[PDB]
């Protein structure tokens, strides 16, 4: 993965990550 897609990857799973796990 590129800068690009591993960033956005890190988003990704940070972000869906913290809406099926917020607290």
């Amino acid at each position: 993965e590129t800068r690009e897609q591993r960033a956005i990857r890190l988003a990704r799973m940070s972000a869906y990550a913290a809406r099926r796990l917020a607290n």
